[PDB]
């Protein structure tokens, strides 16, 4: 196999959803912070040159109808990566495409707030992306998780699914974001919340012919400012273990995570459009949309009748290891330090990544 980088239109042959459904009766969300004007012409770009029917977006102004919604340079690279992704493993074609737009003028951290609650409050996403995050205990300090895990937990009631990025950091979240901090670990929020599906990251390897040939842990040491670019996995300081969890034994009474993970290492990346120019761009950033895409395809082959999908993760995986890839290799630490991969679930990656027809078959056979 090989290191290389990918157009979001392979992502279904490399993880085995060539033979299922697009994702064209589901709608799905992507939360974003500011404008994406770019990312929409950006967006047509990527339609256009891969030969695809265009995408029915819609844009949402969250917040105040005086807030900021211009556009963040920074950020359309961020929107770029998620729809792009989401769309390419979708198969090409998703019912409508819809952009939360968070308020850039809000205090605190109320603008991503309200951009979770809308997708909340609206109901019409099926499957909504969120591929950003922080240190947890920040967003517990402000009282900004208590807020948010609310929403989440209004939204798996309603049987949406929110997947997030587990982090860049590896273990060293809350360590000005990414610097070593030898055996002192943490995690990123939303990811820790039991109400959505965190999704970590993996350095992903091809065979010629562009198929699957194995996945390692995404960790790629430290930039050149001393900051570590690895998977973000460990469990929860403060929420609590769901007991779906419980399957994975020898553990603390805490959320575990990630749950699932995909390709995030840059050297086996997107190719992405920005302003224009390709990119080739990695994180878990990129992990959290492919599993949206390849999620939103279930949905439309199960007339998007699956609910929040965590307890069924556990138990069917747990029994049934055809259905996941199971990342063996690497650590997300730096010098000795950090959680290692290991048989069946483990901290950097989770289950691993998804086998879709697999799963789809499992699904076909038992619900979900
Ligand atoms: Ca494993």
């Amino acid at each position: 196999g090989t290191a290389k980088g990918h157009n979001p239109t392979e992502f279904p042959t490399i993880y085995d959803a060539s033979s299922a459904p697009t994702a064209a009766n589901t709608t799905v969300g992507i939360i974003t912070i500011g404008g994406v004007s770019q990312t929409l012409q950006d967006l047509q770009q990527f339609t256009s040159a891969n030969g695809l029917a265009s995408v029915n977006t819609q844009t949402i102004q969250t917040g105040s109808s005086n807030g900021d919604y211009s556009d963040d340079q920074q950020g359309q690279g961020e929107w770029d990566l998620d729809s792009q992704s989401i769309v390419g493993s979708a198969g090409g074609a998703v019912q409508q495409l819809l952009f939360y737009m968070a308020d850039q003028s809000a205090s605190g951290n109320t603008g991503l707030t309200q951009a979770f609650n809308q997708a909340v409050s609206d109901n019409v996403a099926k499957v909504i992306n969120v591929s950003l995050g922080w240190c947890e205990a920040d967003a517990n300090a402000d009282g900004t998780l208590q807020a948010e895990d609310r929403i989440f937990a209004t939204a798996a009631a309603q049987g949406q699914t929110f997947s997030v990025s587990s982090g860049d950091e590896g273990v060293y979240e809350c360590n000005n974001r990414g610097y070593p901090d030898g055996s002192t670990y943490s995690v990123s929020w939303p990811a820790s919340s039991p109400n959505v599906i965190a999704v970590g990251g993996t350095t992903l390897y091809t065979t010629s012919a562009g198929a699957y040939s194995n996945e390692t842990v995404w960790n790629e040491g430290l930039d050149s400012n001393g900051k570590l670019w690895a998977t973000g996995g460990g469990y929860s300081v403060y929420e609590s273990k769901p007991s779906w969890q419980s399957v994975v034994s020898g553990t603390p009474g805490r959320r575990l995570l990630p749950d699932i993970s995909f390709d995030a290492a840059q050297g086996t990346g997107a190719l992405i459009y920005n302003y224009g120019q390709l990119q080739q761009i990695g994180g878990t950033s990129l992990a959290s949309p492919i599993f949206v895409g390849l999620w939103a395809r279930l949905q439309s082959a199960n007339s998007n009748s699956l609910g929040f999908p965590a307890a069924s993760f556990y138990s069917a995986i747990s029994s049934t290891p055809s259905l996941v890839h199971d990342v063996k290799s690497g650590n997300n630490g730096y010098g000795g330090y950090g959680y290692n991969a290991g048989t069946g679930w483990d901290y950097p990656t989770g289950w691993g990544s998804l086998d879709i027809a697999k799963l789809s078959a499992y699904i076909r056979s038992n619900g979900f």
